[PDB]
This record gives C-alpha cells, sequence and structure tokens, in this order.
C-alpha cells in the first residue's frame, strides 16, 4: 500500500555554526562573482525532513543514513518500492528523516577559494574520498566481488545504477561536529528512537550519552565499534594478517554507562562469514566487525543494559545486504523493527 | 492548512554518466581508504521526488530551485509554514521536485583526490565559489544592505538563519548536463508544466526547447535572459558604467521558435527599482534584467507566443523578495499560479 495520509509534513536546517571572511561588505560594488569579503558563512548545519501521521501512536523515529548516504534511503528503493518513511508513516508514527551535516541537503562548507578553504584557514580538506561502485558493492554484500550477487540475495538486481547513484563524497566534518547537530535535533524533537545504519551506528551511540532524549536504539550494520576509555577487548586483525577494523570509539565510562538505560538492537544481513575469509576484504572485515560489536553489547549489559544482536537470517530472512531496509524483503525487516518498537512499549503514548 | 493525502509518495535518482579510474579492483586488497583504481563513478545525476494526491486532476508539476538551492524551499518556508509542494498536491497536481545535479541530493562530482578531479582528468574545478549571507541579502532583496528590510516586506523575518542555511555552492557541472537530466525526467514524465525559480529559468527555457512534453512554463525572478542567437537586444549597463547583466544566453532560432507553443510567465517579486540605482549593485542588476526579460517575452510573442510578465504588486501583492514562493504571503503567490494553470487548462484532465 502506497498510501499515506499525514496531519503534517515539512523540513527545516538546525544545527551548525558560522564563519566570517576578513573587511566588509560593500553593497554598491559588484556581487557576483561572489567574494569572501565581508562574508558570514553558515557552516555544518543539517537538514531535517518530517512526515507525521494523523493520530501518531509512540515515539518519534529519527532515520539516520548511512556512510555517504542520504534520507533519500528511507523514502525509497532502489526499484522505487516504499522505504521505510512510508512504511512506519503507515505504522502510527511520526517519522524524522536527516542529511547529516556534509550529506546531502545538509552543509557542504566550502568558499570563494580552493575546496574547503576559507583565505588560510582549513574547513575542510581540499583532498576528497569516495567510493567506487565496485567499493561498494563489496561493502554492502551485494555478492564477494563487483558485478556478482550472492545466490541468496535480497538485493533489487536491475536497479544497480539507481542504487549506487545515491551514494557520494563527504567532506572533512569532525564527527563532533555531526554529533552536535543530532543532539540538537533530539533536544528539539523530545523523546525519540534513533534508527541507524552503519557509518552512523556510532555516532548515534555518541547522541545517547549525551541526550537522554534518545530511548532507545535500532542500528542497522554499524560500522564502528565503542567501548569504554582504556577497556577495549582484544580484537583480531583480519584473515590477511595485515589490516584491522576501524579503531573502536572510546569514550569516558560515565558516558558510556548511559548506554545501559536504554533498549539498543543491533541488526545484521546475511553472508557475513562465519570464518576468515582472505580473498574477500570486506567480507572478512565484516566478520571481525561483527564480532567486536558483540563485545561492544556484552559491555553494555555488564552494566545492566539490554543490548541485543540479531542476525535477520535467525528470524528467517535470508540474503540481506548491508542495507536490509532497502531490499525486497524490507516490509519483513520492518515488521522486526516495529516488534522491537512494540517489546519495549515505544509504540504506546 | 497542514493535512496533506498522498496516493503514493517516493524518490529516485535520473540522468548522470559513469567515469572511470584506472587498472583493475582486487577485491582482496583493503577497500578502505578507497581509491580510484579499477573505478567506476556515476556522476552528475540528479535527484527526484514526487507525491501524487489521489485523483489528480491535471498535468504534474515539476519545481525547479534556483542557484545554491534545493528541493526544501518548495517543502516549508524558513518559519515552517507549507510549501509550494504541500499547496499543490492539495490542489489536486502530483508533484515532482528535484534536487539537480551538483546541488543538495544530486552528485557533486569528486573522487579521491583534490575535489573534482579524477586522475588526470578535471571533472569539476577543485576552486568554488558561494555567496555570503550579505550577498545573498541584497541578491534576493530583503532589504537594500544586509541587516535592513524593504517596508512592508514578506520575509518571514526572524528566521534569517534557517533561510541562509538552505544555499550552498555549486560544483562546475556544465549547464549541458543539468539540462539533460530534467530533459531524461521530463520524458520519464510525460506532459508537465515546469516551475522555475532564478538560476533554473534560463535552465528551464532550454528544456522546454528539447522536451515537447513541457506544455507550460512558470519561472520566477529568472536570472538570466535567452534569446535567438545573433538578435540580442541593446541592453543597457548598470549605473555603475562598470557592469553588466548576465550575458543572455543565445539558441538557433529553430529552437528558440518552440517558445512560442506553450503559455510561459515569468513572475517578479517587490523593490526592482524603475531608475538607476548607483548604491545597490544587485538592485540595479534586477531593474536591468527584468528590462531583458521583458524583451524576451516579447521576442517570443512576435513568433506568435504566449508570454506574460507579472509584477506580484500590479496583482495586489506588495513586499515580496525574489523568493515569494516561501515568502509570508506565499498562499497568495501560489493561488496567482493556480490561476495561471486553470487559464490553460492544465489543472484539467
Ligand atoms: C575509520 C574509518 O576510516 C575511514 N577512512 C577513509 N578514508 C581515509 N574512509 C572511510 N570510509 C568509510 O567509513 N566509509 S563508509 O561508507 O562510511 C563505510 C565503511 C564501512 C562499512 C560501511 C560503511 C557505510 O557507511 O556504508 C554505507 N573510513
Ligand atoms: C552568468 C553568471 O555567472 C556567474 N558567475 C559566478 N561566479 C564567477 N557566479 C554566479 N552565480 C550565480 O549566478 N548565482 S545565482 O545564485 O545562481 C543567482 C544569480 C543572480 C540572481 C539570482 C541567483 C539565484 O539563483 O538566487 C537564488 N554566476
Amino acid at each position: 500500500k502506497r498510501k499515506v495520509v499525514l496531519a503534517e509534513q515539512g523540513s527545516f536546517y538546525i544545527g551548525g555554526r558560522t564563519v566570517t571572511g576578513p573587511g566588509k561588505f560593500d553593497p554598491s560594488k559588484p556581487v557576483i562573482p561572489y567574494s569572501n569579503e565581508g562574508a558570514t558563512f553558515y557552516i555544518n548545519q543539517m537538514y531535517v525532513n518530517f512526515q507525521a501521521p494523523v493520530r501518531p501512536r509512540g515515539l518519534p523515529l529519527v532515520f539516520w543514513h548511512g556512510g555517504g548516504l542520504t534520507g533519500h534511503i528511507w523514502e525509497s528503493t532502489p526499484d522505487g518500492r516504499p522505504g521505510f518513511q512510508t512504511l512506519f508513516v503507515q505504522d502510527r508514527h511520526t517519522v524524522y528523516t536527516i542529511d547529516q551535516p556534509g550529506r546531502g541537503r545538509g552543509n557542504i562548507p566550502t568558499f570563494n577559494g580552493p575546496f574547503g578553504q576559507l583565505e588560510e584557514e582549513s574547513i575542510v580538506n581540499t583532498v576528497t574520498g569516495n567510493s567506487s561502485k565496485e567499493g561498494a558493492w563489496v561493502r554492502d554484500r551485494l555478492g564477494p566481488a563487483p558485478g556478482q550477487f550472492f545466490e541468496n540475495s535480497q538485493f533489487p538486481r536491475g536497479y544497480e545504477d539507481n542504487y549506487f547513484k545515491e551514494m557520494g563524497f563527504s567532506p572533512s566534518i569532525s564527527s563532533d561536529e555531526i554529533v552536535d547537530a543530532v543532539v540538537k535535533l533530539v533536544t528539539h524533537i523530545g523523546p525519540c528512537v534513533l534508527v541507524t545504519h552503519a557509518a552512523s551506528g556510532v555516532l548515534g551511540m555518541r547522541v545517547a550519552t549525551h541526550a537522554k532524549n534518545v530511548r532507545g536504539i535500532v542500528a542497522y550494520e554499524p560500522a564502528t565499534s565503542i567501548f569504554p576509555k582504556g577497556k577495549v577487548p582484544e580484537i583480531p586483525p583480519l584473515a590477511d594478517k595485515k589490516s584491522q577494523i576501524f579503531p573502536p570509539f572510546e569514550i569516558q565510562e560515565s558516558y558510556f554507562k548511559k548506554l545501559a538505560k536504554i533498549p539498543i538492537q543491533f541488526v545484521f544481513g546475511d553472508n557475513i562469514p562465519k570464518n576468515p575469509k582472505s580473498a574477500y576484504w570486506f567480507l572478512d572485515w565484516w566478520r571481525v566487525t561483527r564480532y567486536a560489536h558483540s563485545l561492544s553489547l556484552e559491555a553494555i549489559n555488564k552494566l545492566g543494559g539490554q543490548a541485543s544482536l540479531l542476525d535477520l537470517p535467525t528470524a528467517g530472512l535470508r540474503g540481506n545486504t548491508a542495507f536490509p531496509f532497502t531490499d525486497r524483503n524490507n516490509v519483513q525487516v520492518a515488521s522486526l523493527l516495529s516488534d522491537f518498537l512494540g517489546k519495549h512499549g515505544l509504540d504506546q503514548n
């Protein structure tokens, strides 16, 4: 069902700061080409979209895209099926979707001069990085190599171009400033639930430690593990005996303990190997990253928490990629998210 | 005023091309940091959002943001009132809103290396340009100088931070490729109406000459005038005796003549001076730019066209900025757009 009844919808900007150019602005002088003279620039602000149903129940959901992505991934699948935005408005939740600072409708901080440079100050780096189609194919576990699908894949085959077109670079905005923008949104919204993805997994955990309004977290395929400072457990290298997973983020235990106060679920798709896989770097990377997360969740539970790991194949769902919420079985994935919300009273007023 | 009922909503990517790096991709080697080796990159694609009401009447509308903007400006005003997207879904049109290539959820073409550079190929320039708050203030005619408002302004005063946060830079993607993406969208949609703004004014005129599915154009404060090649009229320099308006775009007459086959309306807000204003560069720029547009429309009409210029003050609306569709009286501005659609039957099936 594609029908949606909205009590209200819209979008707004929140967060960010300003930086200023030298000198002063004279309205008599030519304004184009643009100049940094007398300039105030708003930087690192975030775009926020909301849709509210009639008669909402439970807490609003904040959907937070993964690395190099935008709120598009919650709007629609690459083959044009409804995304989680529609599904959960239909499930009677108010739904927020964001484009974080540096992505999509969020701000890209650049000026008049080499990319990211304001006179002598580097606001973000001029040198960018960006995944290729090939890198994203194996990162997202469509298959073991570009152009090849796992036999069981839930990916919407035939819509590869549409899928990869949604991805792009991120400028070097500090993670602190990205977290700051979402903390400010959570302050504005009130009690809510964060639903994160890959790169935004660790960022959402950080937000919750700064914002008691976060009443629950569901993280799809989180990319970076988090631990109390000085208590990172032994994590093996990858099967190539050369590479490591992403260095785990370390926070003061007084902040880490806040994660034990809310229900947290990490969700993983399929085709993560059980055993070392030296021929396929990202598959092996996901094996060790998932392992590190299991230990992170265990640490939260030793502090009295309620942190769980859901492998979708254990729930009867086979073949999901690293984007289970846009896969062909996304309605079933959504049902499992509704189950988590219902278990924890997050779908009741 | 806020309730909206959608038969369906969603988003998708369209247009663009691919560029490739050197070499071959090896899935056994570390995928992060990302590399251009063996890489395929999707570049210059466009993001498209659609909202369809139940039982649409008349043609779909394609809202095309101005320079440095995104589809946000059609979603909500800076103070959170409904934008034209909501207003015209309520008016029973299917509504498309785009983020053009290079803006918002559209692609920003950059790779692993200095911004915009793929090995030895410069896809877009590493040196960017971007407006300041101060430049945008006078560009958009909030007032004659930053901090000042014209009397009777319809700007949503107090929401300056929200407003300027929606603006940003555009990489040097060729205008040809931006036009190409929207031609592809118009082919996909079928007969439609383009609603353009400032920088997308001339781009929408170009699309219409390439796409018979464009059945009408309403252009809010277009920034560049368009003429048949070799027949640009005499246009005076600005009052500073030094500057000129944007060089008018010239197209072959065979293509220009296609503009005479559809209704076209240019819409201007308030406070464009009638006489030279040497003290206020952008006010004088708008005076001469609007004059050039009056000549462009007269050229369309001499070829048998249906082109008109609507000054909102002549319709009884005073104080509009260069973004009349997000001003305080935007409902009244919308009513005038509904009037144009009804006059030409573009609101009937
Ligand atoms: C410690 C990080 O260091 C680092 N350095 C560089 N270059 C120096 N690049 C990166 N890139 C990413 O993290 N990519 S990623 O896209 O966010 C991602 C990665 C893994 C798994 C998933 C994702 C993801 O979100 O899939 C949607 N990371
Ligand atoms: C032939 C132009 O050459 C040129 N050169 C440079 N730098 C060398 N910069 C520009 N910038 C713009 O055109 N800005 S603009 O934002 O699109 C714009 C302008 C005027 C009026 C309105 C707008 C606008 O859309 O307001 C939302 N133009």
